[PDB]
């Protein structure tokens, strides 16, 4: 019930299934509520669902630490099993479609029925019996904080989503064991790299090599990590001198010139992926970049994958797991060094 | 309950009171209801309410037959108790508040309240308690279809709304008693004409004299009814000679005439009020007037009315007592008979 | 494209894949073309979609005669191949998805893709190459003009839909041959009365005994046609003479009171179904009834169906396959005979 | 003022320059009044404009008789002086911009400003010294009851629009001289034919051959009035044989098979245009033609223009100057008789 | 009026009353002014009236030092004298009636009208004449800058509200006296401790107790200022070790965690309270906790309340006089120390 969606949210912050009922006015895609005679904000709807339907999707969002929805994506999942998991980059669910949940999207009441049997349920192993609904499902992804028997599982990333504050947890568990089952048969997930989901301005090291990249100057830190020929100067550092931005496809590359010279990031296309596109436009030079492919990956890591290629190619697509999805990088190179090395098509 | 009230919408056509629950969904301020999965609409928003507050009140609005808006307006009444009056002339609640009905627009649960006390309630004798609320009420309107012990009754229209439809009762009682108390006391409705709610496309004559009018013409109903020297052929007739329309303030002459040519009414204030001003466009002759103050009296009552008036005058205002109301006519005269009779101020 | 859809519109009155594009504004759920300087409305949206989308939908509805909605709803279609059918009672499209019509609601280009495979698709064999889809297709309904090799044919409702107008062809064949296959197996369609579709106030008799009905007095029709103890001056007459409105359930019967007495017909759930429920308010005797089970069969066929039970119970919930669809009455007797025939669970 | 306007509305039908103020809510492109207490509607805005810019310019609508929208684009009127014309056709301003009407519209406050100079202004001679005006302006329409000292008038159509109602003046005066300048030289109007303004179903005969059309059978008619080789049959009686519709292109046949058989016009373009183009489904036979041409000349008018064509030309477009603008026919002949007639590129 | 009062806005910031009008467009629930022909916005309408409403209130909200919402709402002020008091934190009006203000919200012209005396009016004694009209209101709260004859004042907080700038005065006076009366009769306003109204990015100690807890650690703090056996590290400094989150119920001990540690506060009911609810989520360890109660005390006011306690009880509810309203605190202690203090009910 609407109002009684509205009393979970105005007593608990969120749906926890208690009785009662509030005052609701519905105005302009948004949720009203009356406290003492006066008219307070619940809501707003910034989905393209219904402001009643959004309003009730997100009253019952999964407030536990879940996977981030890139995560999800790259794993294929459609729907979730009896919960919602919300879309904060979007705010909006990051499914279309429920499974006992809300009575406009749903599509099933649990998630064995002949409708979910095609589609990629998520299923999360903290929830009682999700665990053996995974097992007897077609298709589906399972999280577990522990080990499940007979499965081999699949280290996911240490962060974990928890209200929309993507986090490591200390107090809470985020790191997951990942587990697919694709027609029936358990799958084997690739072994991959993972994004470390950081923010430009509230940007933090997580490495030493991080922590030296932010404090020392380009040339001591190319020379101190042999990086010499991998066009650090360009790739991570970034080149402001001509109008046309170059480089700069690692987010702790653009942190680093945001600590010094505040610029532009137009999110063009306001999700969560793996590789995130901007149009930078630097404030101090005027150097810009209508599309700027940028992903967060550890530096030792990309360190790793550039130093795995082989620099003896003019033109090459390297093919990186990343997030548990394929992520195609262009290398170019020249006189076995590399000249450029970014995420494919921006 | 939103999806309640939908509920007993879909399955009685109204608020019964039942218990149920149907997939709602609010948009363009307009509620949906899922039937077989495709939205169906179940009620559009032409308040000023919110959409689920109005959507509410209509659910729950009185399908019995009720008083006419007009009438209830011209007694004072501010408010129901513990029903809607639905006013199907604005597709709107017929008042702001409401007791014990729906938790946005109440102001209290029972009309015994101390906020209802200056507030003149609306009571319905049909509904059981609510003669003695009527009786412990300090201002307050009662209606009954029957007696009331101690109480002097003013017998009120023929006619009352049945969902929408005005009509004189044959299977349902639709004649009321009608009771006032103004700060406790027990007040003497004055002795009134009453408006017949007709419509111009669906004119139907009451009277003998209505027939003779309908089908006879002006000269032989004129001479026949001893009408001569009250301007009968402006007045009711109408004048369309001039550009400027002249007379046709009574509802039967307007009728009359788009028997025979259809003519144009704009209603720029659609209420319900005993008078009633139409941007009145002669689609014959091109006459038109933007403010023609137009009644709904019965013929007879009039008649009665326009020969109760003191010839030997040349202006003067006439105050007469309709629906509960003092209307005031303009009346100019000249030379012992009637040049103009239309309602002041228009 | 939205502008070329536009164009479309604007030239030939629907989209016909011309080349093409105009100016094109949208507003409150409307959309505009620009004509010689002026914005001119070409679509209001009362849909739940948006208001492109279901512009485009609108456009490319099918402009041939196509099978009633209610039909396709009982033969349990959940969508169709290539083409919109748009439902006129609703003001939207008659199923959420689309087979290669419009991106944002395509689930697939051809109807052979996996996810088809458990709907339900409309096949049209007036499309070339439809009755081939419709052979390979596991879940599916084939209307067609004529015969099909191998196949059975059910023979369908004489009248079909041509652009919201539902007519018996002359010019053009609007009666189908039906066939269904449901887990890739051709079913046998059951033996079915059909409704006819006809409207209250344009109602014209189709059959002798529907004529008689019309002009001849309540006690001849009932003596002439042998149907004396089957309740019809309630069932299909309908009694006027309490509050509470009896019987009524045939359009016949509602016609028939409405050329002598126009009454209020509330369709609180406007949409398409062989089995419509109105509240009902009779304009001249105040009788009304919130819900009221109207079914518009032929009344040759309605005879046959009364006259084919059994008068010795009392109570007994008759099916009867009407539409495609098994519709199931309340035959209330005593003293064999009946004493009250509608439709069940109003 | 937005509270003045809407005082004037409410006081007078529309706007006439009276002081005063009502209390006015705005909501869902709706103007509300606050009548006792409830609101009632004023406006509802159904153009592109803001909604008070639109409830201003309907209230300050010209309530006189004035030239149909039609006539106004077909001389290239750009803009009128000191009035607004409202297209009723469109529930819409006819012109985008005004002269000295409301401030948010405004372009000029007099139409002698620089920026009126390359526009045609619309002035109207019953307006005092709007015929100087129109003297002194570079581009321009003058309508006048009356003649105009050295100006050679044109005659107008008999008819013209009061309150969005065509008719043709009995007590005021609805056919006007036109005049006209372009770069400030007055322009001789070509002799023109003029379109009748009448509507499908309140079709009126305005001649005696239109009577007979009317009342006479299709071959009565067509011997009487020595129209065979011109295919009366097809192109105004209309062709009904086949599932495409035939012919139909004049508004008096589709009058007359209305009055037999009831059908259906979609006007996909709601304007006010000399040629009007309609998705025409004939209820009875189902034939359709989704751009049906028609066009609303008197049946004599039309007579001598198809008689006065040369049938010796397999192909031919016919230009005939009807409204004040050039209407091309395409003309298909055979054998010296006339195949097809109608208003080309539909 | 709507255009007078955008002129006002456009030319002095707010309502003056200057004569003048500009042009104004509305749209979207916003306001929109023609500035050198582009429109500029003035005003978005995040509240539940209408735009026009809403802007003509926000416009001609008080520009003084008012009391803070939370504190008006405390006292039971239900409408303010001839003045709008705007609520900033819900971007409304804080009342739902004015008085003299707006002809849409007015209840009464003046606060002497019989409306008005149920109501608790607010006055303001730096308004001419509103002591004296407190003096004959039969229910009110009267704010004065100085002494007022006969009465006993209350001195409130020492900060208000200055265009929705929470601030203690120092060119302006913002303490102010609180005078009560109900039902003609002057109350003695309850001696009460008063929030801060602090904001967690902009904390300011206003207390050499609140700089100590700012700077120096848990147990030097707690040892210093004798605040063993209060529980002082769980209610205060919060415990961020579990997944539920522990104490902070004071927004010092939240700014404290903000300042090394930035987390996540939700305001799921954004209004003003003397008490609000959080759903906070720590950015750091993970600990969330979905409704944490805060208060905005002094810690030296509540360091003196909580040891006003009786630690030998089990459980017991606190009741503290707060912003002139009575808060309610659980208590629970075991062998005489405190184990948890909180607002109760969260």
């Amino acid at each position: 019930s609407l109002e009684n969606v509205a009393f979970n949210v105005v007593n608990k912050g969120h749906f926890d299934g208690q009785q009662g009922e509030v005052p609701v006015s519905i105005i302009n895609n948004t949720v009203y509520t009356k406290v003492d005679g006066v008219d307070v904000e619940l809501f707003e709807n910034k989905t393209t669902l219904p402001v009643n339907v959004a309003f009730e999707l997100w009253a019952k969002r999964n407030i536990k630490p879940v996977p981030e929805v890139k995560i999800l994506n790259n794993l294929g999942v459609d729907i979730a099993a009896n919960t919602v998991i919300w879309d904060y980059k979007r705010d909006a669910p990051a499914h279309i479609s429920t499974i006992g949940v809300c009575s406009m999207t749903d599509i099933a009441k649990k998630p064995t029925e002949t409708i979910c049997a095609p589609l990629t349920v998520f299923f999360d192993g903290r929830v009682d019996g999700q665990v053996d609904l995974f097992r007897n499902a077609r298709n589906g992804v399972l999280i577990t904080e522990g080990s499940v028997k007979g499965l081999q599982p699949s280290v996911g990333p240490k962060q974990a989503s928890l209200n929309g504050v993507t986090l490591i947890g200390e107090a809470v568990k985020t790191q997951f064991n990942y587990y697919k089952k694709v027609d029936g048969v358990v799958q084997q997930l690739p072994e991959t790299y993972f994004t470390q989901s950081r923010n430009l301005q509230e940007f933090k090291p997580r490495s030493q090599m991080e922590i030296d990249f932010l404090e020392l100057a380009m040339d001591e830190f190319i020379e101190r990590y042999k990086l010499e020929g991998y066009a650090f100067e360009a790739i991570v550092y970034g080149d402001f001198s001509h109008s046309q931005l170059g480089g700069l496809h690692l987010l702790i590359g653009l942190a680093k010139r945001f600590k010094e010279s505040p610029f532009e990031l137009e999110d063009f296309i306001p999700m969560d992926s793996t590789v995130k596109n901007y149009f930078i436009t630097d404030a101090q030079t005027g150097s810009s970049k209508c599309v700027c492919s940028v992903i967060d990956l550890l530096l030792d890591d990309f360190v790793e994958i550039i130093k795995s290629q082989d620099l003896s190619v003019v033109s090459k697509v390297v093919k990186v797991t990343i997030d548990y999805t394929e992520i195609s990088f262009m290398l170019w190179c020249k006189d076995g060094h590399v000249e450029t090395f970014y995420p494919k098509l921006q």
